């Protein structure tokens, strides 16, 4: 909260209620795929689930399950921590190999945000093609937009009113902390957020089929609306999602606060040029090391609140490489100035290459991502 | 029953007078439907600017619903009806009808099957009262939302600007409500905005909006005349009409959950003349001798009511009024008048819905443009 090494997520899964992603429960993974887990989770970075015993009982009994995951579309403006989840959903899609849907709350930010209509439509597309770059599989996956697939579907609306009519404006009041002030617009909104949890709000692609599990990997802040959607599932004939939550991923000022897009000074965009990205690090990457490069020399830096060697936790692949450097960053060996650097030669070709594959995704391409379709995957109708 | 005068001060609306009735006849060039020669339909909003613009050859269209409670309706039911396809025939424009099952599934102990069933079995009662299916377009909340280009957006632009405040104050809700109730006051009113329908109006946003409907109905439009300037829209206007009397009188409530509350569309000749006899409330006086006297009440007896809304000949409703008033005529023979003008029009009724089949109700509940041509330009 306000600790200089970040949110005491052991405490955090606690007044949640959820429960710790274990060795155990990673290894499970590990044996049920024959795959290495995935750094996020060996490193702690989704560090909570709920259900994730049921996905992978399904799973091991060639039971089938679907992946669920969003996008809050509030600017074309879109940073390197909003990557975190969709880079672990692409690649649980990949191991468990299972069709992806991806939600873009256009009219969630419309509702929120001093928005057009048009305005918010447009973000959603546009981060669309972003989420696109992180290599989801065109014949898997399915992004829509709330306010165009809201009108081209059978059983979405439907299920946004079951689930309305079992959470009261006190629930909501208590869960999100909204007030008699906002309009009844944000009030009902957890029930289109909601709605995806379940199979046959996508006739397209499960055609009525209503047991499929549902997996939800996410940033641990969304995990209310979630926590909400289990209660009522059951309520009203359905599953109950499961879900795997990632921790916040750093400001640059330190990790007390989460990236936001609200402060550019905290962000990294991923529109960045490189010499930005140098800067900023630079400029703005909280450290943990000495005042001066001699008490460095001495003392060595403090891993647990650097921020810069936080960035490299989540994108630095080579687990011997990053504990070389934790290592000789603890011991002094190496400067603050060439942590940063490290992680400037990291972030600059992550970043490079996304603006790459973003520019390869054409207007024909998005629209058929963003198109309700047959997932070319089939289910025992 | 109900002082309707202290009710249009309170709502702020306008009384329907002889001048807009007379405005009416002039443009339609047809006599004035009675509703409205006997203050049936009484009061309004904006229908001046509605003439005008039918004056001035502009266009507009017409929008009222049915809360599908019940598979059971009753003639009270029908009264909006009745009066809309009049003026529908009367002015020659396209209708829009709204079929809440969202709303009631919200509201009551049904299933979302069983809201959308009563919604079509309904929607059967409502084409029998002769609506032209070229001309009218009847829609399932629960089907339409979710094949709508025009109709979500619509939706959502009005949630943004209604607060729980606002909806607290006007329907009375409470923080113990489900979010869907809270919300639904939007659904209600999106239709009164044409690019909700853009396959009939194709993508028009500024076709005026007539909708008649109970004054009971007034807060949903209240609201949405308030909101369509913030988001660019005009504003809707209304017809309102009187509480149809229930049988036990026009003091108590009436509803399809009480068979003897008024007389239900799917009744016999011998239930209806059961009914009458039986629970008609009755302005006549305690005994046959006070009666010659003194006289019957026409203000609160229900068959006479009744009389009001379905006798059509004027001239026979008023030697009615006039021999009853008079004590001439005994409530007993009023009973029997009002019968043999209920007989024939349920009958009738339900002559024409068992010729309601189910491709004619699909055609009907299916979205699709209209015999209505509408031309929108921009580069
Ligand atoms: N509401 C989230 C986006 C979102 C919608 N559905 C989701 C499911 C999983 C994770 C995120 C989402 C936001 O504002 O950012
Ligand atoms: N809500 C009304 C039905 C309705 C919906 N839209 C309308 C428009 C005009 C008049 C009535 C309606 C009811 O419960 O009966």
């Amino acid at each position: 909260t306000s600790s200089a090494k970040g949110i005491d997520y052991d405490k955090l899964i606690v007044r949640f209620g959820s429960s710790k992603i274990d060795k155990e429960l990673i290894n499970r993974i590990e044996r049920a795929t024959g795959q290495r887990p995935h750094h996020f989770l060996r490193r702690g970075i989704f560090f909570s689930h709920r259900d994730m015993n049921q996905v992978l009982d399904a799973y091991e009994n060639k039971k089938p399950f679907y992946l669920y995951t969003g996008r809050g579309p509030s600017s074309e403006a879109m940073h390197v921590g909003h990557l975190i989840p969709f880079i672990f959903t692409k690649w649980l899609q990949d191991v468990f190999n299972v069709p992806l849907v991806i939600q873009m709350t256009d009219d969630e930010k419309y509702l929120w945000k001093d928005l057009t209509l048009d305005q918010a439509y447009s973000y959603a597309v546009e981060n669309a093609k972003d989420i696109i770059a992180c290599g989801f599989d065109i014949n898997k996956t399915f992004i829509f937009s709330d306010l165009d697939y809201m009108g081209m579907s059978s059983g979405f609306y439907k299920n946004v009113v079951k689930i309305q009519k079992h959470v009261t404006f006190n629930q909501v009041k208590g869960i999100f902390g909204f007030t008699d002030s906002d309009c009844i617009g944000k009030i009902s909104f957890p029930a289109i957020q909601a709605a995806p949890s379940f199979s046959n709000s996508f006739p397209q692609i499960f055609r009525d089929r209503t047991d499929i599990q549902c997996l939800i990997p996410c940033a641990i802040d969304q995990d209310p609306y979630f926590r909400m959607t289990r209660d009522v599932a059951p309520r009203i004939g359905y599953p109950k999602p499961a879900l795997l939550h990632s921790t916040f991923f750093p400001a640059l000022q330190g990790a007390q606060t989460k990236m936001s897009a609200s402060d550019p000074n905290s962000s990294i965009f991923l529109t960045d040029t490189a010499k930005q990205i140098k800067t900023k690090v630079n400029k703005h990457a909280f450290s943990g090391g000495r005042d001066t490069i001699e008490e460095h020399r001495q003392f060595g830096g403090n891993c647990d609140v650097d921020v810069s060697f936080m960035y490299l936790t989540f994108f630095l692949e080579d687990d011997d490489k990053l504990e070389q450097i934790r290592k000789d960053y603890t011991s002094g060996a190496m400067l603050t100035g060439e942590l940063k650097k490290a992680l400037i030669e990291v972030l600059q070709p992550l970043i490079a290459e996304h603006q790459a594959r973003r520019k390869e995704v054409t207007d024909e391409i998005v629209k058929e991502f963003m198109t309700p379709r047959k997932l070319s995957f089939d289910f025992q109708h």
